[PDB]
């Protein structure tokens, strides 16, 4: 799948995107890769943050569905007009599909200044598509209309340092392999967790450790009210009780240095002299996931290099600065972009499972790397799912 | 070396011993394996703790050197009479050696009741032999007089739980492979550190971590005034400054549970309800050792299953009880039996180096294992040696 390697650009703070074309003749647009939703939508009218948009009147293959659509996400939202058009992915499979497209005409806190993307590719399942589940998501259309196998995999590559507008445009941000798995993108074994239900990419977390120390919560707390894999969100997002426990434990592990409350609240940066970030004082975080074999689990392990997101200094000094990329969630557990940066993630829709392997592009140091390890004989895993 | 596999009995608290014979006809004696000294010495007169002893008058091959010897160890000591006699190792190489033997006639806090050993085999170099370096140590005699290669290796096997008197007598305590390496005794790769000077088996520690967190001391502190590998001592022993930092850090890492000071002083037991020992709250300890390649180091990682030593619960309960097997040292760093239990240790005298590999009999849990890992780029490491 060499043609699809390195087809992504962007970063965790603003999103990872793929180049797509819509319409006839092709209109090129940059599209956010979002495993956390199921609508394919593009800017279709001028916006202060868009440098280009979808022009339906210029596409001869545009079909009007005569229907409005409203999509509220947790914080941002948009409103649009539904239609269909021919769609291609220049650095994807050699195919053209007719897919539903929501032409965005109004939005609030959706588009991101300087992100270089003009649309969103919702890669999850029909159940969470708006207006309802009859609006067939793009990936479903792709599989139905082509011979592309029913799976995709994602390698999101964090740089480990801040990127300005110029750098981010010229830097490779990762890979989206549509229809397969590319072996150059990972090391070690792929470990698979079942997709609990095909709506979001929902998984079940059975155990959490901070530097090997068990948080020792009822596992239902880890999945309350769901746990999802979401490339459309920056942070590891954790339910209230889990967040508080995790933060207390991370603070205690790293207590040789003190940080303001605002840092732990995800709001303010901390800076260190160039090169002197004390990675070793911060713990690793292991999430144990339900295995495919009964009574088995595996674990994925992330470093502070994942959960501390590089940010530019307010000064823009030689210092190395970061934000705490773990937040309290109103929506259950979310494995956002900063988690996904540690791993090659395989969305095996065909076998209703998600694969994890250590990413060939994850940021680490000489002393520690991200890990995917198993098996473990685990307690009563099904019970960890919330109802 | 199949004949020598499983030729050890014992445990960390009382010593690991090998069967030997001395004199003509052969007198069978159990002998403590001690890499921390250089005198071969045996009980030679009745003692409350000895069920048998060396009877020089009954040996036709006994030679009386007409000279006294006094050996003070840190806490224990003995005096005796020097001589030579023929020595063999029934479950060792098929050879007979004429070796120096100190016939112990008086002792204080040396013999251990119930240990089942009657003598000591000092396997270190002539430099620390008493009365002086002219008294050829046993291993030197063995190599000089036979075709046995100048190398031995040790696998000390801790049970991970208490053994009673009959249990320790009927259990395999490990292997002393004289003249070679047995591949069934380890997993992974052997990593070698240089022997700094041929007296004690002296090594250089270049970095110490507690759960990945750097103790952040000048590396000379870890080797002040020396660091040795010592099977004749139970604990990991650390110079005052290193000990204080380590205990602080281990208390910090295990802080969710509080223990009396006397536990941390290695004096008192801590007990938990049967099977409930909270291994996960205790940190791993990594000792980085100087590599053979310039600017290269490797690390050995021990678990709490190594540094918490199982001791019997003498009360009516079924508790699992332990002592803290890390002590403050007046004599530099000592890698005692509890450390060695984690690893297969190769005393490669011929190449002036010590090999470490994960032991096939180390105690662990399903979440963590002991490790031997490298390489790490490390600088100015000869600077870590004390002068
Ligand atoms: C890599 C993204 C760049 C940075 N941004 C904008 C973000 O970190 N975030 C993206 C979120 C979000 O809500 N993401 C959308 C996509 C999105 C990306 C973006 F770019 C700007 C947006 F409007 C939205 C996912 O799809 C959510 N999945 C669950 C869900 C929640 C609610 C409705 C859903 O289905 C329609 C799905 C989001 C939510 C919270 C909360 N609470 C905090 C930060 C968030
Ligand atoms: C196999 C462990 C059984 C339990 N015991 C008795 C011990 O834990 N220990 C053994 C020690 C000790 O001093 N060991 C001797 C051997 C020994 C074993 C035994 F069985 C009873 C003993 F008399 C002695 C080594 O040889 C020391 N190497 C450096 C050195 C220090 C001073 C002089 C030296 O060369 C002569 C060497 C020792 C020292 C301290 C101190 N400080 C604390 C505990 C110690």
């Amino acid at each position: 799948f060499v043609e699809m390697v390195d087809n992504l650009r962007g970063k965790s703070g603003q999103g990872y995107y793929v180049e797509m074309t819509v319409g006839s003749p092709p209109q090129t647009l940059n599209i956010l890769v979002d495993t956390g939703s199921s609508n394919f939508a593009v800017g279709a009218a001028p916006h202060p943050f868009l440098h280009r948009y979808y022009q339906r009147q210029l596409s001869s293959t545009y079909r009007d569905l005569r229907k409005g659509v409203y999509v509220p996400y947790t914080q941002g939202k948009w409103e649009g007009e539904l239609g269909t058009d021919l769609v291609s992915i220049p650095h994807g499979p050699n195919v053209t599909v007719r897919a539903n497209i929501a032409a965005i005409t109004e939005s609030d806190k959706f588009f991101i200044n300087g992100s270089n993307w003009e649309g969103i590719l919702g890669l999850a399942y029909a159940e969470i598509a708006r207006p309802d589940d009859s609006l067939e998501p793009f990936f479903d259309s792709l599989v139905k209309q082509t011979h592309v196998p029913n799976l995709f995999s994602l390698q999101l590559c964090g740089a480990g340092f801040p990127l300005n507008q110029s750098e981010v445009l010229a830097s490779v941000g990762g890979s989206m392999i549509i229809g397969g798995i590319d072996h150059s993108l990972y090391t070690g074994s792929l470990w698979y967790t079942p997709i609990r239900r095909e709506w979001y990419y929902e998984v079940i977390i059975v155990r959490v450790e901070i530097n090997g120390q068990d948080l020792k919560m009822d596992c239902k707390e880890y999945n309350y009210d769901k746990s999802i894999v979401d490339s459309g969100t920056t942070n590891l997002r954790l339910p209230k009780k889990v967040f508080e426990a995790a933060v207390k434990s991370i603070k205690a592990a790293s207590s040789t240095e003190k940080f303001p409350d605002g840092f732990w609240l995800g709001e303010q940066l901390v800076c260190w002299q160039a090169g002197t970030t004390p990675w070793n004082i911060f713990p690793v975080i292991s999430l144990y996931l339900m295995g495919e074999v009964t009574n088995q689990s595996f674990r994925i392990t992330i470093l502070p290099q994942q959960y501390l997101r590089p940010v530019e200094d307010v000064a823009t000094s030689q210092d190395d600065c970061y934000k705490f990329a773990i937040s309290q969630s109103s929506t259950g557990t979310v494995m956002g972009a900063v988690i996904m940066e540690g791993f090659y993630v395989v969305f095996d829709r065909a076998r209703k499972r998600i694969g994890f392997a250590v990413s060939a592009c994850h940021v680490h140091d000489e002393f520690r790397t991200a890990a995917v390890e198993g098996p473990f004989v685990t307690l009563d895993m099904e019970d960890c799912g919330y109802n």
